[PDB]
């Protein structure tokens, strides 16, 4: 048990473990204490590696923008306990990355693979999806309106539109919805068999998904389209096609990254608006505010609770001596309530501007999908809000108990139709 750990065990447990993330009033006060008293310090709790907890907005940016010093590739970029990490390595040829996605990479590899789609995901390219996104948003709004004034905003509505959007961006047909839900909800969901058994199911299931995706790769090499599958399928590096393992990991990364985060942030927006009806009234009388509503939903929800980095050299941050090999947890939620940046950060306020939140991260790995996420949420709220006279919560929201991709999973609401 590492001599440098100074974070009290009860605080360290609260910020590291998955369970506390199910309650805002458990997690945020723990980060507040850290920001006030031990803004960048080391924690070591049973079953986890020792790790620095980056709680300050400044620090999360400084770390995120220096991938040559603070690595995604060297350790697990995801916060696993040791048993889970060991399992992951045992099914991944010793690597602490289950697939070859962008978040598993460091420059220059990372730069090359990110660069394959970087232009596609810029605003002017994404803007062309507007009409498709708007049709998809209207269908989800219609799903909600088919209820007689009562539903679960997540499971009856917000679960769907962001998956359809990622599907449209990839090129996956609408009829493959069941398969895509299995992908993001079952196979890569959080689950709140011996070891050899779970390993067998994993290898068999990922092969099934990769075989499915390969069919698209092949198809798009003969019949190109303006989708991401086609872009990746027809991409070359050093005069050759990209290996299937990178292509298929890219498809998976796009679907998994872009589904829950967007859905959860949408749920957060609904929670904010239900607790602050004056803001619903404002977004409805001034639709030009919706982009600020969207950014506030992402700040306040912060569905991505963490990513990890490993220090590749001895170095200094906020006066602390970070040593080669030390792991660091980046807390986007804590950065997003940093009092040095935001006033009254616990308040949901759609007028907040500027809104320099880290819900999409910062630096070399900053969310590839951010522009698509902002566009689709904007369009969704543009279509939903005129249709609602009022919305309120009918009971407590249920948040995912995870230290990774969390936020609202169930948001029971009542509403009146406009
Ligand atoms: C509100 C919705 C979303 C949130 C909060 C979110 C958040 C994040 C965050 C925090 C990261 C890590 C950034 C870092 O290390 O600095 C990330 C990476 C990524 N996100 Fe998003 N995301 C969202 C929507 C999407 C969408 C719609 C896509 C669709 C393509 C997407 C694709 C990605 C990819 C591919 C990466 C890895 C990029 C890399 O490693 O270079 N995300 N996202
Ligand atoms: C490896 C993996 C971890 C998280 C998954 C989730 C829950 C975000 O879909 C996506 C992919
Ligand atoms: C937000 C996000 C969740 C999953 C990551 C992974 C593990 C697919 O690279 C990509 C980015």
């Amino acid at each position: 048990m590492d001599a440098r750990a100074t974070i009290p065990e009860h605080i360290a447990r609260t910020v590291i473990l998955p369970q506390g993330y199910a309650d805002d009033e458990v997690i945020y006060p723990a980060f507040k204490w850290l920001r006030d008293e031990q803004p960048l310090a080391m924690a070591h709790i049973e079953g986890y590696d020792p790790m620095w907890i980056a709680t300050k907005h400044a620090d999360v940016m400084q770390i995120g923008k220096q991938p040559g010093l603070f690595s995604n590739a060297e350790g697990s970029e995801i916060l696993y306990d040791q048993n889970n990490e060991a399992f992951m390595r045992s099914i991944s040829g010793g690597c602490p990355h289950v697939i070859d996605s962008l978040t598993s990479m460091d420059p220059p590899t990372h730069t090359a693979y990110r660069g394959l789609t970087l232009n596609w995901f810029q605003p002017a390219s994404i803007r062309k999806l507007e009409e498709n996104i708007r049709r998809i948003a209207q269908a989800s709004v219609q799903r909600l309106l088919d209820f007689d004034g009562e539903c679960d905003f997540m499971t009856d509505c917000a679960l769907y539109y962001p998956l359809h959007v990622v599907m449209t961006a990839l090129g996956v047909p609408e009829d493959d919805e069941p398969l895509m839900l299995k992908l993001t909800q079952d196979f890569f969901g959080v689950h709140e068999q011996s070891a050899d058994e779970a390993a067998r199911r994993f290898h068999e299931t990922i092969a099934t998904f990769y075989d499915y995706f390969n069919g698209f790769t092949v198809d798009r090499r003969s019949c190109p389209k303006d989708d991401v599958m086609s872009l990746l399928a027809n991409s070359k590096l050093d005069g050759n096609y990209i290996d299937d393992k990178y292509i298929n990991a890219y498809y998976v990364a796009i679907a998994t990254a872009g589904h829950d985060t967007t859905s959860s942030s949408s749920g957060g927006a609904i929670i904010g608006l239900s607790r602050n009806p004056e803001q619903l009234a404002l977004a409805k009388s001034d639709p030009a505010l919706i982009p600020r509503l969207v950014d506030e939903a992402v700040r306040w929800t912060a569905p991505v609770k963490s990513f990890m980095r490993t220090a590749l050299a001895d170095t200094e941050v906020r006066g602390q001596n970070i040593k080669r090999g030390d792991r660091i947890m980046l807390s986007y939620p804590s950065a997003n309530r940093d009092e040095e940046v935001f006033s009254n950060p616990d308040e949901f306020d759609i007028t907040r501007f500027p809104n320099r939140h880290l819900g999409f991260g910062w630096g070399a790995h900053m969310c590839l999908g951010q522009h698509l996420a902002k566009l689709e949420m904007k369009i969704f709220f543009e279509e939903l809000l005129p249709k609602l006279k009022s919305v309120e919560l009918s009971g407590p929201p249920r948040l995912v108990a995870t230290n990774f991709v969390g936020g609202p999973k169930n948001v029971p609401i009542r509403f009146t139709k406009a």
